[PDB]
């Protein structure tokens, strides 16, 4: 759900984590369009796509299984459905923290009217 | 500012602050249209129209001065412009504790295209 991705981005990022990433670009938040901004932008379009396979289960209401092992995050239970959506937030959470050394100030609460143009295929 | 909008919210509602209500209905974001979906709604419908009568600053980046006293949040420093906007982030705050009861998952990340009917008035 998405209370488990919040709490997963503070674990790895720190205490001002969910705040720096809730509205960023053209694609950071629930859905988006049009063309990514830069680097950190990218790892939430992937995002989006990974996303769209999802079928049967409901990825911001549905609760999945999860450990912490010593700095490592690791995904686990027996149902295939919510196992899916577990490793989708798993891997953003490594590529926001790969990506931190060229995050821009000018692209934090963005707005929609700057992402008019033709859509990029998954 | 935005970013001191945000830390006031966690300081008054509790650590889910943040990610509860900066996305939320036809008006708690940014560039609201149509018509309040519910109670928590018409609170930041109401500070949208209260922002629109600052004529000599900028609510989204200027920086205002803020403490605490019995619990409670006070408004402070030495220009008239910037008190102001320190005001009418107070009172929004106060109206999301006073109608919790109401709150409803329905409308948390709802989408744009549920919000094209004619615009409320100020
Ligand atoms: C899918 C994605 O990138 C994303 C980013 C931030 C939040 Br909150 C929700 C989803
Ligand atoms: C004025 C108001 O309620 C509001 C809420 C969210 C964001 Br982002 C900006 C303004």
């Amino acid at each position: 759900s998405l209370w488990q991705f919040g709490k997963m981005i503070n674990y790895v990022m720190g205490e001002s984590g969910v705040l720096q990433y809730l509205s960023y670009g053209c694609y950071c938040g629930l859905g988006g369009q049009g063309q990514p901004t830069d680097a950190t932008d990218r790892c939430c379009f992937v995002h989006d796509c990974c996303y769209g396979k999802v079928t049967g289960c409901d990825p911001k209401i549905d609760s999945y299984t999860y450990s912490k092992k010593n700095g490592d995050v690791v995904c686990g239970g027996d149902d295939p459905c919510k196992k899916q959506i577990c490793e989708c937030d798993r891997v953003a959470t490594t590529c926001f923290r790969d990506n931190k050394d060229t995050y821009d100030i000018k692209y934090w609460f963005y707005g929609a009217k700057n992402c008019q143009e033709k859509s990029e295929p998954c």
